[PDB]
């Protein structure tokens, strides 16, 4: 599978200057939707952050003082939305921070942030940086949609930070979000891969590196009526760890599609979208 090389190649975006620097990048991003499945931005100092806080993910998962203590199923959840907390292995281990859990939204929510702390911070940052990132993506998406395309209105509650760990050859099959948007960050090891158009296979050159993928999902090819096909992906591995950010909308806001130029408001919520 061939190697597709970005450091040095995509946009650079700073930290300091995110809405500029996205702003400069939009021409090349659209290139990118058009020419790859996906998008892809070079965020000098990412990189040292997501390994610091993956690196603590892995410390926390073997820690007994435990992440299974804030599982799912024992995290105040919201009335209608997604299911936020650490999901144990019996994606192998894996946990969701949303920003409703960032804010102790359900009180009691951010509990696993304040059991292990470091981690938290670290995943607190990381999701704000990718946040902003991902909402100036959909803007360049929105950008290249028709007139009067509506704002994706993502929601920072409903977005959710997934933490991997342990992800024997194939370590997915070939997958794409339900949801708006994904960003992958810099993962530990190379083997995620992407398709192309002519239907071939890329492996992004992305482990170690300060580079982001943002990802199509199916939320938005509903929404673009098909112009935008989800940024199908795999993981092969040789004989771990992994995050991305799930943007969703609103989970009660009514479904909408640009058709031939005409937009649609349509009965269903962004939540009956999930429930299939
Ligand atoms: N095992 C497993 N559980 C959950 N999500 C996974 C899994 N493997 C891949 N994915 C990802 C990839 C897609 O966006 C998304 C599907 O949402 P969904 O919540 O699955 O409808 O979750």
């Amino acid at each position: 599978v061939p190697l597709m090389e970005l450091s040095g190649r995509a946009p650079v975006v700073r930290l300091h200057d995110i809405e500029a620097d996205m702003a400069a990048a939009t021409d090349a991003i659209r290139s990118q939707l058009t020419g790859w499945g996906f998008m892809a931005a070079e965020v000098p100092g990412i990189g040292e952050r997501v390994e610091a806080m993956m690196n603590e993910f892995a410390a926390a998962c073997r820690a007994t003082g435990s992440l299974s203590d804030y599982a799912y199923d024992v995290v105040p959840q919201l009335a209608v939305g997604g299911t936020h907390g650490f999901f144990p292995y019996n994606p192998k281990e894996f946990i969701h921070v949303s920003g409703a859990m960032i804010g102790d939204q359900p009180p009691g929510a951010g509990d696993v942030l304040r059991a292990f702390p470091a981690f938290g911070t670290r995943a607190a940052e990381v999701f704000d940086i990718a946040f902003r990132l991902i909402s100036l993506f959909g803007e360049v998406v929105r950008g290249m949609m028709p007139p009067g395309t509506p704002e994706l209105d993502l929601s920072h509650d409903a977005t959710n930070l997934r933490v991997i760990h342990y992800r024997r050859e194939v370590l997915a099959h070939e997958a794409s979000g339900i949801q708006m948007l994904g960003l992958q960050l810099p993962p530990s090891d190379q083997g995620l891969q992407y398709v192309l158009h002519d239907g071939t296979w890329v492996e992004p050159v992305i482990a170690g590196t300060d580079v982001v993928l943002c990802n199509i999902g199916r939320m938005l090819t509903s929404a673009s009526d098909g112009r935008f096909r989800p940024s199908t992906h795999r993981v092969h591995t040789k004989p771990r760890l992994s995050s991305v950010l799930f943007a969703y909308p609103q989970h009660k806001a009514r479904q909408w599609k640009m058709v031939d130029g005409e937009l649609m408001s349509l009965n269903a919520t962004w939540g009956d979208f999930i429930d299939s």
